[PDB]
């Protein structure tokens, strides 16, 4: 594993559009 918490961001990603 890295960086899975980078997943996550993706919802942040999801947010303003």
């Amino acid at each position: 594993k890295w960086k899975l918490f980078k997943k996550i961001k993706f919802l942040h990603s999801a947010k303003k559009f």
